[PDB]
């Protein structure tokens, strides 16, 4: 009945519209505050992100996941300090992504599963900020470290009741590799969002995840390079298929009779060092809105499309309380 | 004047200076995240003390700690240590073989002005500046590798901070370094070609020290004599021994390169990078950790004829000579 937050626990009903993959700042362990003017200045960071999370607010944002793990410089300190000032809810994350240093490659499952459980039961650092989800990520077929992180992933959930959500190259069919492993370990499908789902036109491939109990995580929507196709680094992370083509997969799960399965969210940050330098001026180009674009633009446009409002305010409020609210069994 | 963790130092005030160490080796923010790994921080802490406790009462004066940035480097624990232990510790920039992302996807005027940054301004929000730059190659550099050295030689140019290297001696990395090195205008009297003991191939190493620079004969203690068998220890130590080590010293001495040649244990107090426990084997094999380099290695080389002032010269003279700033040591 308690949601962990950066400022402490919440309530389900406390929440509310929720965006359930989002990152303050997608950066490296240690390197915000080994090089803050990488970032202009910390400062500046900070107050970019005050905007953005105000912005989302004043659009009914309440809560954001910020999904940033270990390995993708996640600073709860920098976490804790903007959501007090925008008055915006942040869950915090523990679990590993795609650069995890030696200190952490080397460890066994055993290890990794005391680390993400010191993250969700006792603090982050020395902060005592508690993770309320666990992140994980592959890119195809798992590495055997990516299994141990799985795995530790899927014990954490199982001991603390605290759900994981994922990365998976959508084209690869990933989640159907994630949901193996997972399911191996005995963890329900309802603890667990197959993210960035939205990347493909595979319904079928959707679909029976949804039918398995997965949540399903649409959760790049303004990803699209359409308009700067010759910026090769841009086109590589954003790929070439319009918001619009990323919305309606939306549309088709709630029509397939899947709209208790379905997780939405932007996907964006306010900093980003871990890819080609300016390439969160080229996001910013490419969506204005940052945050608020699910509210401002794919809530409305969905609506337009003949999706009840009550209908996408279960997708953006009850789906998040229901997938983050700590349970074996949801 | 050789910035240390605690302000400024004379050349004077070095002493006896073992130059290629580490309080603890590990991944950027890893002891914050996963104090326990090390038991806590306080017992790494007092751990650290404690052994340069050991090596201040064999005789020594100073440390260059040459843990970069990805080798979890924290200063302030360094300042914490030097301060309780009364003995010097030159911090260090640079890059080893961890780079995140965030650091693989810069650009050599990036990571020139990371690296500068650390030396002119500080290291974090510490204030503590780095007094030498360490760099790395496992055999032929990669391309991000040459970025590396590339920034390390105009960051050395630009302040007079020497650089420092760890090379695969097997593989004469100190060929391509050197090339690479002097491509940029560096001297080499502001070059420590590191990890160089692991190798027969006095020529490869006279050749080198001929040219200027200097050789670091930085790893004596380590040796899997008595435990080969251990896999991961094996790979880590080699199976040359600490007196084959040693004589390598001597044979550079006899060679006349002794103004050449600098001397260290390549030690640490923690190390979480690796298999989980390979400190405790570590110490293990040489239980003297810091000290082995004064209480082992100088008596056996003055027992072997090589009269203390040459000894002297290569662990009080020569450091100093390495780290006080300048664009040509001559
Ligand atoms: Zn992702
Ligand atoms: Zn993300
Ligand atoms: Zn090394
Ligand atoms: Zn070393």
């Amino acid at each position: 009945d308690r949601i962990n937050t950066v400022r402490g626990p919440i309530t389900i009903s406390e929440a509310g519209f929720t965006l359930t993959h989002e990152h303050i700042c997608g950066s490296s362990a240690g390197f915000l505050r080994a090089w803050p003017e990488f970032f202009g200045s910390r400062k500046a960071l900070a107050e970019k992100a005050v905007r953005g999370l105000r912005r989302a607010r004043a659009a009914g944002v309440r809560t954001i996941v910020d999904v940033s793990t270990f390995d993708i410089g996640r600073d709860v300190s920098l976490l804790a300090e903007v959501s007090r000032a925008a008055d915006v809810h942040i869950v915090a994350a523990t679990g590993l992504w795609f650069d995890p240093p030696l200190s952490m490659r080397l460890r066994s499952v055993e290890e990794l599963t005391q680390f993400f459980l010191r993250e969700i039961q006792y603090g982050i650092e020395d902060t005592g900020i508690r993770a309320g989800i666990i992140k994980v990520a592959t890119t195809g077929k798992a590495t055997p470290f990516q299994e141990l992180v799985l795995k530790a992933a899927a014990r954490a959930s199982l001991a603390t009741g605290v759900p994981v959500t994922t990365h998976t190259a959508a084209s690869q069919r990933d989640g159907e590799q994630q949901a193996a492993i997972f399911e191996s370990e005995g963890l329900s499908p309802s603890r667990v969002c197959i993210g960035h789902s939205d990347d493909t036109d595979d319904l079928s491939y959707l679909t029976a995840l949804a039918a398995r109990g997965y949540l399903i995580g649409l959760d790049q929507i303004p990803f699209s390079a359409i308009g700067l196709e010759d910026n090769a680094s841009a086109s590589a992370l954003l790929g070439i298929r319009s918001w619009q083509t990323r919305a309606l997969l939306i549309k088709a799960l709630i029509d397939q009779g899947y709209m208790k399965q379905i997780l939405v969210s932007n996907d964006w940050l306010f900093g980003f060092s871990s890819y080609v330098t300016n390439i969160m001026d080229v996001m910013d180009r490419v969506n204005p809105d940052g945050m608020a674009f699910i509210p401002l633009r794919v809530i409305p446009f969905l609506r337009e499309k003949g999706v009840p409002q009550e209908t996408l305010a279960g997708i953006t409020v009850t789906n998040p309380a229901r997938f983050l609210s700590p349970t074996l069994r949801a």
